[PDB]
């Protein structure tokens, strides 16, 4: 991940690099308001760590061109304030700050808050290409506060009691239940009495009911040691106490934001028809699987290794079986064909349905020369042996016509790579059927 | 997760039992392999830790009889062996144990396998629950074998080594280079072994690097690592990788190893690609765009449960469409389909996003809202009418205006022996009244 790192003094930028790099960051630095905006925009980073005091251009006016910029809108903002940040705080939200460090910088919270927006970047990236090709704010949610000190809860809860639906549980029995109901974020006391609230999280990601359910967990800065252990059990990010009102409202905000996306990611868009990777009839990936699989596989083959061989198979004189047989017949035979073919090709292979009755195994490592041996071995195995179909009632017999292809050179796309195994296909249906020719 | 702990000498038993306590384990305890057997059958524990060597029977007697009862066949096994117990290992796996473990205890080792085998348990209980549903409704492969194994590393000898281990049951891949190594991870590879002691390149570094990407970020990985250097075992467990490998490198623990990341892929692949894109496992209606029945029943067994230990109640909404036929009969099914697109934004605009409003049958929807009294629910109801009856809707791009009218049903969990059936069926009663009664009404039933 790439991190942006903003300050006047070069000493402090320097720091932040070598700790961040140290925790295998990609790190740029810019000194000035001018050149950071710069950089935003040509380099488009995953987050910006920007301080508020600096000569000339603020790191508030920083923050307002960054959101003013459409292409660099998106990049989450991190403000370094001071001790006393209230306003600087209150300010920075107003500037569209995502959330907050305070300087001296710790180590546990920097890496926390970097963790926290880098995997919040994920989703955002995603979204919006699929927005290319619902509430999706941070507001409105019901917020589990799990807390047995009466004063902390009743006061956290007025806090989040505008922008979101606050409820308190004591009794970590009954918050077991709620939050396995519809819960939008969990804030448990790590510095509980009556129950250990890092046994509760750990109790909330082992059930799969509640694995990925959000958790801020308040903590007290003096005990470094139990920070550290709330962040291992697997809780999301954490609040500093006594809860700092800025600081609470962006960090909830982050946390139900990020699971809003994901979950409009996973069940709607995910289940959606023209998002599929399965064909429904074959049970074998489709071309949108195919494509990203091989996106990859021919760039690792253009750098010089074993290349990737390409299997385009079509099924000759289809419309005859549903003219003789009907239609259920015929998806009888491409169900049956599916299973013969992944059954004699390899698992690390990719036999996908390409177009209607047309084949595609993607063969990773592998030759040109190989491929075409592999090709009759499939023909014989399809075309060898009749389709039982109509419950038994009816035999018959299929041919095949097999184009192929493998990527040889240094400017080999998948696209070229295709095109070479259509030309077979052609080919091989032009000089009659039921054979294989490679381009 | 539930630990059950095997072992004939206390000291052992109470040793480990403490450790996982610590890490927030639910632990239980058998000190002879007839115990152990009655206990796993009875309980049913999601992680077994058995020693190899007990008086009677052995460790690998009660892992046999383990696979042999069909109710406890599905819980991994780890046996827990001596330093050279290359032999232990070897007649472990035909026992049929899931993995190992070696004594003395190393803490880090042990933690590392109890997480690697608890998620892992995690997806067989989900395919377990998947298949029991398709047979009471009435061809993937599943194992953990001739998997695409990606092994980066520039130690020549050792990476050979390594592929010829894996080479009689899956499919190596050697990379030196780690750049090559990060485009192959984002292809059709279901391992990674990267060297975490390695000389050219940080084997650490890489490893992040993957888990950064959304491509790669659960590619499943497992570092070999020195067992000198236990600060760079626990640092390649923070990165993210799945489990470690001790070096010199075991056959039978590398054997092991792979098949358990392989086969959780694959279980994992298959849960969630074909089962989650079918129809009979699906949360949010295509349609509308609001959840379903399925996404409804999950969430309201939660909140009447809780609601029954005494609190806030739980109030249902049944909302059903008056006329809808009509409007199929003069307008069209494409038009129908528009007024539910349309009905479904009304009615979510005019609800709580911490509301459950879900599309419950054809033209019928429910809202669930947790911590709401009748009183309350029946006077937001009225609000639902009033919205949806007071505006017309607006459809055929605009064309044409139609109006609906709605009858609701209202019902809220009152008492302790409440159930989610009971308070839908108060709230049918509504609607079939509201229904009754003309249309365009709302009918409240308290049990
Ligand atoms: N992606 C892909 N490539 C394929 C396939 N079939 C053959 N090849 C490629 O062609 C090489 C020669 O395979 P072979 O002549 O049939 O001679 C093979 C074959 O007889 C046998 N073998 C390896 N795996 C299998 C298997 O899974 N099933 C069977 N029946 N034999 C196998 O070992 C011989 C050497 O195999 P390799 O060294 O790995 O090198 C193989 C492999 O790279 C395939 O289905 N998918
Ligand atoms: N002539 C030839 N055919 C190939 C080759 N590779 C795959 N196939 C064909 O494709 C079938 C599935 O192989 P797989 O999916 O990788 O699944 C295979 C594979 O995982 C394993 N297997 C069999 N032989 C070998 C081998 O030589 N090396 C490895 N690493 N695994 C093998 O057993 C599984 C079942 O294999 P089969 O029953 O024989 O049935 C094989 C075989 O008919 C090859 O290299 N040459
Ligand atoms: N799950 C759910 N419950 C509902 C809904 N509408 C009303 N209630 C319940 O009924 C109580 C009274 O709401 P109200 O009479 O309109 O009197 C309310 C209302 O006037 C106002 N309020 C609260 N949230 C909103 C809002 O989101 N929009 C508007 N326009 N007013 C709100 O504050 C008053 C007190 O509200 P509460 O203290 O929270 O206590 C509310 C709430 O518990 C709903 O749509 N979904
Ligand atoms: N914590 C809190 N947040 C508030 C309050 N007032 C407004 N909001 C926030 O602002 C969003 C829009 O509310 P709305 O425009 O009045 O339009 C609302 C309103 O029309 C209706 N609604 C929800 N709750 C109530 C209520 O309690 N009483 C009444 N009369 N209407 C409600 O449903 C619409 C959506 O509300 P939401 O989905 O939750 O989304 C709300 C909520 O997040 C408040 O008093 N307390
Ligand atoms: N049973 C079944 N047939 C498929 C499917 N996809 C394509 N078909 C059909 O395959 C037939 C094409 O087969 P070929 O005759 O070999 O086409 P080709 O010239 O390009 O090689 C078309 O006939 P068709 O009679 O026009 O089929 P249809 O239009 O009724 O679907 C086409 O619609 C499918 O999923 N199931
Ligand atoms: N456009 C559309 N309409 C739906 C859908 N689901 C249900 N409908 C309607 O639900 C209706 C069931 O009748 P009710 O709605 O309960 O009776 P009601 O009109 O008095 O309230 C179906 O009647 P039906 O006319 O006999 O069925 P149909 O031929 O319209 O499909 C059907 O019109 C849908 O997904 N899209
Ligand atoms: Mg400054
Ligand atoms: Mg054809
Ligand atoms: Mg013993
Ligand atoms: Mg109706």
């Amino acid at each position: 991940a790439r991190i942006l790192v903003v300050d006047d003094i070069e000493a402090n930028v320097r720091l932040l690099e070598a700790k961040l790099t140290a925790e295998y960051y990609e790190v740029s630095t810019a000194m000035d308001g001018p050149t950071a905006l710069a950089m935003a925009a040509r380099d488009l980073p995953d987050i910006i760590l920007l301080d508020v005091m600096m000569p000339g251009m603020d790191g508030f006016t920083v923050c307002r061109k960054l959101k003013d910029d459409p292409t660099t809108r998106h990049i989450p903002v991190v403000l370094i304030t001071a001790l006393d940040g209230r306003g600087d705080r209150i300010q920075g939200l107003e500037s569209g700050a995502s959330d907050f460090l305070t300087k001296p910088i710790d180590d546990v919270m920097l890496f926390a808050r970097v963790r926290s927006l880098t995997r919040f970047k994920l989703v955002i990236d995603e979204l919006r290409q699929r927005e290319a090709s619902a509430r999706l704010d941070g507001l409105g949610g019901r917020v589990l506060i799990v807390d047995d000190n009466e004063r902390q809860a009743q006061r956290v809860a007025a806090e989040l009691g505008v922008e979101h639906r606050p409820v308190i549980e004591s009794d970590p029995e009954k918050a077991k239940i709620s939050a396995g109901g519809p819960v939008d974020l969990v804030i448990v006391n790590a510095a509980a009495k009556n129950f250990d609230g890092l046994r509760f999280t750990a109790a909330l990601r082992s059930e799969e009911r509640t694995r990925q359910l959000p958790v801020l967990a308040m903590v007290d800065p003096d005990d470094r040691g139990r920070m550290v252990k709330a962040l291992e059990i697997g809780v999301n990010d954490i609040l500093s106490r006594p809860i700092d009102p800025q600081e609470l409202s962006a960090r909830v905000k982050t946390q139900i934001q990020r699971k809003r996306y994901t979950d409009y990611l996973r069940n709607n868009l995910d289940h959606s028809l023209e998002l599929a990777v399965t064909d429904q009839l074959t049970g074998l990936h489709n071309r949108r699987y195919m494509t990203g699989q091989l996106d990859s596989l021919v760039k690792r083959a253009t750098l010089g290794g074993d290349p990737v061989s390409a299997l385009l198979i079509d099924i000759d004189f289809f419309k005859k079986i549903n003219d003789t047989f009907g239609h259920d017949i015929g998806d009888e035979v491409l169900r049956e064909f599916a299973l013969r073919l992944a059954s004699n090709v390899r698992a690390i292979d990719l036999p996908c349905r390409y177009g209607g009755e047309e084949f595609v195994v993607i063969m990773p490592d592998t030759a040109l020369a190989d491929a075409l041996r592999i090709a009759e071995r499939i023909r014989m195995h399809v075309s060898g042996s009749p389709f039982t179909v109509a419950h038994g009632r009816e035999m018959l017999n299929v041919t095949i016509s097999i184009g192929v292809s493998a990527t040889a050179g240094e400017g080999d796309t998948p696209e070229a790579l295709l095109k070479r195994a259509d030309e077979g296909v052609y080919q091989a249906k032009a000089s009659g059927r039921n054979a294989v020719v490679g381009k």
